[PDB]
């Protein structure tokens, strides 16, 4: 009945590297979804347990959210821009996973899908 | 200090009718709303004493919540649709009042106004 730690977002002994790639992912494509309608309930940890949902961590394994994408862009936590898209995919399934079909966070979370797929549509070329 | 009686759903002494506006705010708004993941803390009146805000019924003096708005459709307290969308924007502004931007809550309000909006932009045609 307690929150667990929120994702690492550091790890100082991977090489580090700026692609246009991951640029992207942070001016544009975190920016763009940060600043959402559907964005608050997914900007930060679900905060399970302010909102009394025992189950919430039970469930989700690996939780992730857009606070913790843009703390892993800052200090270059990612080498590949794939393992960013990754945990935009988590952080969409994780709503996916935990909710049922049709509900109304899960079309939050579907229509913020679609508007990641969209952006990540222009990502730069990896080159 | 101690909560309020909760509004009247009640009025044997106003004429009643059915329509198909009235029809669809219980059949299709309030029952979307209600089964919102957000939907918790709007459902019931608030219950200022058990949440500890002493200062709730000082600073809201027209409370308004979706239980009351659900017997009051049942119950036909309503003769036009206006008064029953009053009573909706009445429960989110309340919430905007009391709290301050950006708090949680007022998120929450938030999107279900914005739900709330569109359903009623689909509000059969009056007769």
């Amino acid at each position: 009945s307690m929150n667990p730690p929120p994702p690492e977002t550091s790890n100082p002994n991977k090489p580090k590297r700026q692609t246009n790639q991951l640029q992207y992912l942070l001016r544009v494509v975190l920016k763009t979804l940060w600043k959402h309608q559907f964005a608050w309930p997914f900007q930060q940890p679900v905060d399970a347990v302010k909102l009394n949902l025992p189950d919430y961590y039970k469930i989700i394994k690996t939780p992730m959210d857009m606070g913790t994408i843009k703390k892993r862009l800052e200090n270059n936590y990612y080498w590949n821009a794939q393992e960013c898209i990754q945990d935009f995919n988590t952080m969409f399934t994780n709503c996916y996973i935990y909710n049922k079909p049709g509900d109304d966070i899960v079309l939050m979370a579907e229509a913020l899908e679609k508007l990641f797929l969209q952006k990540i549509n222009e990502l730069p070329t990896e080159e």
